[PDB]
């Protein structure tokens, strides 16, 4: 009912690295696909564990349903900075995906943040630099040349435009050729590499992207395979107010049922420059109704709330405690969409769409049953039998620490009432993404340490329904 | 030389409105059309002299360069809310003016603020309600609902729609009949008035437009006699992050030369919602390159800007010193454009676009020649033998008071050297309007009060080149 942990992606110990030179893995996502293969994602963070330096978005994949698991894949990890003074943050980074199949294209989406070199989230522009430029209907990246006020833009095949409008000589590798894409981003002379748009300290080009937070995704016609290149979908969605715009980490859902059935759903979330991470952050979605060709943000589940007797909204809010973060989305079979939201009011946190995520009803339900230590969480939408349920795992507390799988039954109303909720991992246990296997089986991959194993070791159980019944 | 003084909008004295039961005129705009009229606009300010309160954008027009002055034209004034409280804060708002003609199309342009009912720029919401929504193709006008969070639209003929997408019983007038439009933004229901979209306050009606700040158009096409409805120009130009966008008073251009030769440019502002109208005040422009069919905004001057060391950004900035407010625009003969700001330095601060006013170049020139008590100018080019020039107007000091005009020679390489400073008004002066009549002399509509006078009543005076050489 319920099986020992198989660690899927291994730390290292006593603040050294691992065998294979990495420090740290954080962020699980894991994935069932059609061909009934499982991919488990996560940042490969090698110098650290905190959210920046050199990180590659990886994964591994388990023919057999999580027993056995092949070599490491690697999705995207952009060069570091060979000049940086400080390696520690001298790196562009990725950091945190989200996973997603499309059930009609096949098509494997992993959705993840992009910063230019630096501390990613702790690291951004205290003032607004635009990151991007319309021209005549085309959108094109700016960049900033040494010395100069104007924006450069990064046109077709790479060609960069001076601010009016000329070619130059300088080219930017827009279509990377190496292994996970490490050439992403390069900036040259004709034929002579001078640098890399992303570096942001002792460069060796004169020519760099706006400091900001962006949102890339990669995919996969292979169940995992191999990868594209990273596409920038962050015009498709980030708005001029938005400051930090990222994916709430783990599996993303299609819509199965109502009319946006077949609609991709990505939890995202947002900073705004009133407060930043003091009191703005706020949970929505991103979604494509064209199978991963286009994005569009939603309205986050702040925008217009009611909080304390008086109206907040995501561009312009400074507060605290109303903030909720990173989130996980299910669909009910009533056709609503539940976001339950990362947030500070030491419970759970849900809000409701009835318009596939597009915008939010007017409260957002809190369960006391189910603590919220300030941790991502998971839920998966599954039916036994066949009433209907949600399954959702985080941490118990006080910590992050006790990893807990809780059951509710979602009522033929819409509402949720909480059942059972079950220890499922002792000690450490932060971030963790769930994922229904089939014949009554769950897997989960997950953040744990012992031993003195750096934060975090990405670990593997499954369990099954006589698991989720103990009370 | 100097012409003495006619008053064209004539105040109230000693608190008290005038005869025509106004306390207040503001905010003068001062245009010759192609036809040698002079459209002289102000704020009808009612009920005070504040920002806000029951307001009329009105006009005057003159035949003779300004020896004559026919009477006032309402372009827009809606109406008050009966029912609010306090009158002197219960109408929605109509506040400053830019008037410019396209010299192609003959077109005559008032472009204007707006805002629901309340205090204007000193009641704005702390908080983002979002103005408009996009809809298969179509950008809607939001309403809100007491109790309910999400956005009825307002659709074709004025129908609103529901937060899903359903037709009301309900619908606005869109397209205003009465005398000053006064009844732009009525809510009927049928053939039954219920109230207006633009109440705040005890209303009558269920819906109400997103309390922010708009930016209004209207246009004559009969050298100002009469006026189209307002037309909404705002979601072309105000992005999301701005929480205050309005115009720098006076009389805008159109560039006659280079390759944006025919865009129509306005003197804008901003602010944003980190520090508002204590440190984030940013010149700007809108314009159009399509006669005033559809609007575009350019960049700030403080966008990209280095300050003390620091790059800023109008959406971002806290910096009162670095703020930059009301403006007036011009275009040089080597096809410059100078932006000329109202700012907290005590002197004149300009700005210099390349590009016709999208964008600006690194340094904003201080000019310790001309002083700026932190109040509105106008400037104008003119050719004078010819060589080219810049007449610059606006209040000496300390306060708002002793008007000057200046004169400017503008060099080949876009520089200014200042060359006469004239007074042109002792005691009170504030907001100015200049404009080219032709021999060459010029007008000038300025506010100014004397003997006990409401601030202000808006006087004109013609003057020419020996006035502005001594
Ligand atoms: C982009 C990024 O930084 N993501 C990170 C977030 C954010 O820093 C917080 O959500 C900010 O509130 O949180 C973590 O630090 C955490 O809680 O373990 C890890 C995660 O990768
Ligand atoms: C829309 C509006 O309120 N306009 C008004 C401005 C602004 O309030 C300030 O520029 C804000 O900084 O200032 C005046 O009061 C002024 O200085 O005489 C008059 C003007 O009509
Ligand atoms: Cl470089
Ligand atoms: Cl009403």
């Amino acid at each position: 009912a319920l099986t020992e942990k198989t660690d899927i992606f291994e730390s290292g110990r006593n603040g050294n690295p691992n065998k294979d030179g990495i420090k740290s893995y954080r962020i699980p996502a894991l994935l069932k696909t059609d061909k009934g293969t499982l991919i488990a994602g996560a940042d490969e963070r090698r110098l650290h564990s905190s959210d920046w330096g050199d990180i590659g978005m990886v994964i591994r994949r388990s023919e057999d349903n999580g027993k056995t698991w092949g070599d490491r894949v690697t999705i995207t990890n952009l060069r570091d900075n060979p000049k940086a003074s400080d390696p520690s943050i001298g790196s562009p980074v990725n950091i945190d995906m989200v996973l997603v199949q499309d059930p009609e294209t096949k098509r494997i989406f992993s959705i993840y943040d992009m910063f230019p070199e630096g501390k990613g989230i702790f690291g951004m522009s205290s003032q607004k630099e635009e990151a991007y430029k319309k021209i005549d209907g085309k959108t094109y990246q700016i960049l900033y040349r040494e010395g100069e006020k104007g924006a450069y833009t990064i046109r077709e095949n790479g060609t960069v435009y001076t601010p009016d409008g000329k070619a130059t000589d300088y080219r930017v590798v827009v279509d990377p050729v190496k292994p996970a894409y490490s050439d992403k981003g390069d900036l040259y002379k004709g034929d002579q590499l001078l640098g890399n748009i992303y570096f942001t300290t002792n460069k060796t080009s004169p020519f760099r992207i706006a400091k900001d937070s962006y949102l890339w995704m990669s995919y996969s016609d292979d169940d995992g395979k191999t990868w594209s290149a990273p596409q920038d979908i962050t015009p498709m969605v980030k708005a001029d107010w938005m400051k930090f715009l990222g994916v709430g980490p783990g599996t993303g859902i299609v819509l199965r049922n109502g009319p946006h059935k077949g609609r991709i759903l990505i939890p995202v979330y947002t900073t705004n420059n009133v407060s930043h991470l003091d009191g703005s952050q706020s949970s929505r979605v991103i979604y494509s109704d064209d199978h991963g060709k286009t994005w569009h943000a939603g309205e986050a589940v702040n925008d217009n709330r009611q909080v304390d007797g008086q109206k907040i909204h995501s561009s312009t809010m400074n507060n605290r405690r109303a903030q909720n973060t990173e989130s996980t989305v299910v669909q009910l079979n009533n056709g609503d969409v539940k976001l339950f939201m990362r947030g500070l009011t030491g419970d759970l946190q849900v809000a409701t769409s009835k318009d596939g995520g597009v915008t939010w009803e007017k409260d957002i339900k809190r369960y006391p049953q189910v603590k919220d230590v300030y941790v991502q969480m998971s839920a998966i939408h599954t039916m036994h039998e066949g009433k209907e349920y949600i399954i959702l795992s985080n941490a118990g507390g006080p910590k992050r620490e006790n990893g807990m799988v809780h059951l509710a039954r979602v009522e033929e109303n819409g509402e949720l009432t909480w059942l059972k909720h079950n220890p499922i991992q002792k000690g450490e246990f932060a971030y963790n993404s769930l994922q229904e296997l089939g014949n009554g089986e769950y897997g989960i991959l997950y953040e744990h340490t012992e031993k003195g194993q750096n934060a975090y070791t990405l670990s593997f159980r499954k369990f099954n329904w006589e698991f989720l019944s103990k009370n």
